[PDB]
């Protein structure tokens, strides 16, 4: 199916989704992981995770493995999670802390930085500097960790540029993570982002959130006009106060960053619409505070909110799997139990996920079927979705290409 | 393996079972999928599964997913299970009654002809007309329905025109499905059927049905020969009381109807050989009516008792995957615990079925070998197994070739 | 991956581990079985194990399943476990005895010589000569069988002329299978091989073994020097008193026997490294004979002691899938809970198993990854590894050559 990437992208229609083969086909499949996850910067952990020099955790993206680990000089550093002798994992838990990396297969014992340190028995011809842990591009940006497992990274720093004043408003090395979920959702990592970048189906499938979030598409989409002025008044009102709000979408359409409002009198993400957390995370100046929503494709996106913020990370698995995996970020102080209570934080977004999971899984089984035919995009409901779909063919075509 | 279809089809040994890439191969399962299960009528449902307007089924077929759907005017109709925006199945249960269409993703709402009668902000440009539902094609012969998966259908006229008056004894319109069983065999579409057209294995493995069921391979099986005195006796028994029953195969091999003697006193397929319901489906003059045979390849087969009926489905999963669904249909006023025993009513076809599936596997394990090499059919004992290759190749040929 | 396995045979590093597609293509691997596996000889069994005529096994290899079977007269054959009718498995049990090989489908009868003696109704053409079992090779070495599926089988009787005098030490057609362990290792069946043939990981890895095996390179591995004199000492022990014991690998390297001596006091393979069995299997002359060491390529590594013996085989299942089965051999007489404890028997083994398997799947793990490079062999620590890649990639060469 579909000859190459080249002529399944020149036959896209306008305006529609997907042929089917962008969503089922296990080649296209693996040109997403070649042109996309393993030459994109990747959002992987909060930094707050690595908690002690020696920390680490491992993260799979595609058939790579990768540990990220605090150094003695407290510098996250990343690497492949394979040893140089045989290949061995050699962290094979998904979080720890160990002053070295040591191979439990040989016992091939390397620093915190890479470095072959100990290697028992090699003879006299053997080069410990040739045979470091290969290397894993690593950056923090306001307390968040991303890496890019390309040999040479594209840039970072319009991103970060962007980025950091909106994010250093919720103070997030001084987060801890009060809850992770992960869910593994059976549709194609694209069904997943087509899902999140809309709120067209939030009416029919979203009570719970609903009762705080707005299903107005000025909020979710990506629309042309002129600012609506209750979106400016929450801008303004923000920014005056020292929290910067005001929407931005890159020229290559990568990544936004907006501090939207949330419905009449919602502070925060739960059932009763009041904050979580009665310690907040960062300096929000008052609890309606709206949340900062930040996207940066192929792999995040976030609300953070003024008491607590919740990270998202998109790993795809294989043509209909994807993984989502979702954290909840409260001020390391903050006590469950006394500041906060673990089901209101986090009820809201686990039903959210389940039910986005729903619909993604019987979008994709639907579009399995061979009478699929790609339908329109509403121009005003799903301009989100129109704008994800063309970061992605556009980003595939350039990486691709010469 | 097996370079192409036409290759294969040139090196068949006459009278032998098929080669090894038949019952195994992937491209071949793909091309059985393509050439007879998307191309032929296939057995669906009996109708009185849909028992008022609104009501409706889904059934898988290959990759095809179709929604089988009463009118408000009572017509039976058929559809894709893809919404026509995004392509979402619409119908996620197996049954229900509603009474419009409804795509849970984002509300687009169809008619129960198919027709898009609202989806919300879809802009100024948008046709509702040229979105929706696409169709599949459907027929309904004296109670069951049957559908066509391909654009243009071949003649059902000829079959329908043949079996309506020997379908027609049954009242099939006036019952109910007393009991369904599902079961996955893991062999080939192919050896379901070439097991289901001999009793050469009956005598070793059919205890149950052994008791009411000829193992004679005139019953089972195609002869040439003139009719044996015994089946001529009962077939004039049968029609002279006012029920249909002479032999008759189809020209292309496709089907075939005869309504066989049972075994000396038996009126049913139960333990004790006497009728399982007190209240008949059916006009049968007398208890002893035998079984209306009926085949319809690639999909069914049948029995249709005085008392009861016993409707059968094979749909493929993948190359050593099949389903096989039955279905016991009683008088639509028989009541269960007065009028028949659940118990007594299925045990013999629920142990013949699974005995089925036992020599199906064993015979597909050894199938899989590199020293599998196919043997000759007996003549006289698997006739049926014969003419079954020769309705599956010929069909393949026509239906590939121009 | 590899475009073919000429190309990726030229490309190997000398000293180095296998190029990633060799533990992990699936054509690499279909390569594997088709010219290793189904080319060379294969352990299947002891002999004891069939212990009256009609006594027989059922053994998978790759695609393939063999019936090994002890006739009337003694004799033990192998025959393909597929019936020449239409294929199926004739022999459902992985053990049992019959005085016939009798297909439960449709009841043709063979004799346990593959002939055919009765199949019913098959017509006045059928040749019950043309229609007889297809055969295995089949040889029987001092109580341990051998299989080769090949059409021409290569030379047994170097191999059987070498390894006789040495295996007749242990009277294993007076043995019993005291216990049977089969596990599924999640790596490739070399790296398997890999880890069996280096000590290398035992001070990290075994516990329980090392109690009783030193992890001296010059009992496990492959060295090109003069015989260490403590080794030389045990052979010569050894010999003066009947057994034995001197290092021989084979020329082409498939085959290695030697009789090693263990550590300090260590009798058998135990927690506290005394006989584990009253009654012992053969003839040694005193309890600390050390362990016989044989391996022959592809299929099994073994220990003799002096009380009991243990027997490995090694079965490729997928790329990244090997079954490894143990068997643990006493003397027929001998009594669990009188003569043995069935813990104490099987206790280290099990245990090492278990970690052996543990570490073969980690490293295959590490090596999935797209940085996985091969890395060296420790020249003095796993000499045995790389004469084990070199055996498979000389035969890997000569076997698909002309
Ligand atoms: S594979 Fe890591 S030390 Fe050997
Ligand atoms: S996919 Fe059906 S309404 Fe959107
Ligand atoms: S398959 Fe063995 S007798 Fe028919
Ligand atoms: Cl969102
Ligand atoms: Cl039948
Ligand atoms: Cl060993
Ligand atoms: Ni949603
Ligand atoms: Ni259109
Ligand atoms: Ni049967
Ligand atoms: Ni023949
Ligand atoms: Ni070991
Ligand atoms: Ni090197």
């Amino acid at each position: 199916m579909h000859s190459n990437i080249n002529t399944l992208i020149a036959n896209h229609r306008a305006g529609h989704a997907l042929d089917q083969a962008f969503y089922t086909d296990a080649e296209v499949f693996q040109t997403d992981l070649q042109e996309i996850f393993y030459k994109e910067w990747l959002f992987a952990i909060p930094a707050c995770e690595l908690d002690k020099p020696g920390s680490y955790v491992t993260h799979q993206v595609g058939n790579y493995n990768v540990i990220i680990v605090r150094g003695a000089d407290n510098v996250i550093r990343a690497f492949h999670n394979a040893c140089r002798h045989r290949g061995s994992v050699i962290c094979k838990a998904k979080k720890g802390n160990n002053p070295k990396l040591v191979c439990p297969y040989h016992q091939w014992t390397y620093e915190l930085d890479g470095r072959l340190l100990w290697a028992r028995d090699m003879g006299p011809d053997f080069e410990p500097s040739r045979h470091g842990l290969k290397t894993v591009h690593c950056r923090e940006l306001a307390g968040l960790i991303y890496i890019c497992l390309a040999d040479e990274a594209p840039d970072f720093e319009r991103f970060a540029e962007v980025a950091r004043p909106y994010l250093e408003v919720h103070d997030l090395s001084n987060a801890k993570v009060a809850h992770e979920s992960s869910i593994v959702e059976r549709g194609n990592w694209k069904l997943v982002w087509e899902n999140n970048r809309e709120c067209y189906h939030c009416g029919g499938n979203h009570p719970a959130l609903c009762r705080t979030f707005p299903d107005d598409p000025s909020v979710t989409g990506i629309e042309g006009g002129e600012t609506p002025s209750n979106l400016q008044a929450h801008f303004d009102r923000c920014e005056q106060a020292g929290m910067p709000s005001g929407f931005h979408l890159s020229g290559d359409g990568q990544f936004r960053v907006a501090r939207m409002p949330l419905k009449e009198g919602a502070e925060s993400y739960t059932m009763d619409g009041k904050t979580a957390v009665r310690r907040w995370l960062g300096r929000a100046a008052f609890a309606d505070a709206g949340s900062l929503l930040k996207f940066h494709y192929p792999t995040t996106w976030n609300h953070f909110l003024s008491d607590h913020s919740i990270v998202f990370r998109v790993t795809p698995i294989s043509p209909t799997e994807t993984e989502v995996t979702t954290k909840w970020l409260v001020h390391k102080d903050a006590v469950e139990g006394v500041d906060y209570d673990l089901q209101r934080l986090t009820e809201v977004w686990i039903a959210t996920n389940d039910e986005d999971r729903e619909v993604v899984e019987f979008n994709q089984m639907g579009i399995n079927s061979p009478a699929y035919e790609p339908g329109p995009y509403s121009p005003t409901q799903e301009s989100g979705v129109l704008q994800f779909v063309e970061w992605y063919l556009s980003t595939l075509k350039r990486n691709s290409g010469p």
